[PDB]
DNA sequence: GATGTGCAGATCTGCACATC
DNA sequence: GATGTGCAGATCTGCACATC
């Protein structure tokens, strides 16, 4: 199947509100074995988030102003380049406080991750993180920093631009719109043929159409894609 | 200082496209370039947003230079910022490429900086700053990572907010193709189209597959999508 | 209800050929 | 070239039923 960066690039192109996007982001994170994801926009010390991290951890994170303690945000602020982090692996040279921070985050299964930080308008920044409950992130192939940046640039803009087709309906329909067969969609998305078949036939039924070409035309005409 | 930063700031302003294109043109000028060019590529089907001379835009597509331009070739091959130069590449270039670059020079396009990225559904987009200088003499190399981050945002601003192409490759449908394709777009089968338009099933079959051949698409859904996207229906 | 499984028959797509 | 013929195999659509 395609990489999650490609999945994110595809998602950045679908229509819909924040709710639709979050459903899609969570599914991608889950699909690739991550416990959650988090998008953060940071201007100075002011942060806004689009994440599926436990609400309890989010509240604590905001309440105790962890943006100023989180080693991940520190690195992101320091260098705009994708990186992997690990609470366990980073232990040495981590203040007693940064240590307490990681132990608390561990209670939520946030122990390691991959983060992609980029510069955005007005000298501010945005970062996207894929979190794991594993001790460390082990990768056979290093992720292309350039491709990672291009992907997050699109994801950031899409979020900044914030009935509808759901993420799977939209994502699958978009591939139908570029000539893919359902088997090919199953392969690139890493899902079962039947999941693609079921999702799309339901879309067809809800819109009362008899062919993919009709669903495609109606979706485009109605700005659903 | 740093046009990449200016582009990032511009990618954030939401308003009508007329202001976006003006902003892009202004940045290109401010930093000493002859102009800019954004291309969204979907296998030979290309849409452009650029302030390159209107005549060059017309020639570029009428001659299908996308298939000749070494800049596009390199972009399709590797998604990484690069600088190009007609004069510097001379030795490497064939007779058609040299000529190609010659015509471009007539429009103030002799060298440039191009940033290509991958976009949704296996396609790509690229942003170029063109100069009239024989070569780009950069004092400091432009960070490929930062460049990608910027163009990812510019691509989303142009594409997601549905900007009007300033130029694109020629794609059309003759009267019959259009008539039959409109029916396909509302759920009809080839047979049903034959009955309603009072023609042979083979007439509909051949008219549409030839159109599919011309657009280079594998399915009717794809032909339908490109046709609607291009306003042919 | 949300999804998934199966498949018969409907349709289309890819290829080789033929005719206007 | 534009249009038309022929068809095996690819691919989809509609309906019935299964899972949990
Ligand atoms: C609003 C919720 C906080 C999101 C924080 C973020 O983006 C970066 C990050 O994953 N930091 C990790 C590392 C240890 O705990 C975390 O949460
Ligand atoms: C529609 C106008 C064509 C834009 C093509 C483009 O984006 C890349 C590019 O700069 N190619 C250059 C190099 C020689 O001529 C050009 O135009």
């Amino acid at each position: 199947m395609q990489h999650w960066l490609d999945k994110l690039t595809d998602l950045a192109a679908i229509e819909g509100d924040e709710c639709i996007l979050k459903t899609g982001l969570a599914d991608i994170a889950d699909h690739f074995g991550f416990t959650g994801y988090a998008y953060l926009h940071i201007q100075h010390r002011h942060i806004t988030a689009v994440t599926n991290y436990h609400r309890q951890w989010q509240s604590t994170y905001f309440d105790k102003k962890f943006e100023a303690l989180d080693p991940v945000v520190k690195r992101a602020r320091s260098r705009k380049h994708i990186f992997t982090w690990s609470g366990e692996h980073e232990r040495p040279t981590l203040s007693k406080d940064e240590r307490a921070f990681y132990d608390h985050a561990s209670d939520f299964g946030i122990r390691s991750g991959i983060t992609i930080p980029i510069k955005t308008a007005n000298g501010f920044m945005s970062m996207f993180t894929m979190a794991s409950d594993k001790p460390v992130i082990d990768l056979d192939r290093e992720i292309d920093a350039v491709a990672a940046a291009a992907t997050i640039g699109q994801i950031h803009a899409r979020i900044s631009f914030l009935a509808w087709l759901d993420p799977k309906e939209a994502t699958y329909l978009r591939w139908i719109a570029v000539g893919k067969t359902m088997e090919e969609i199953a392969d690139v998305e890493g899902v079962k043929y039947n999941s693609v078949r079921v999702k799309l036939r339901e879309a067809m039924k809800r819109f009362d159409v008899r062919s993919k070409a009709h669903l495609t035309a109606l979706a485009i005409r109605r700005k659903l894609i």
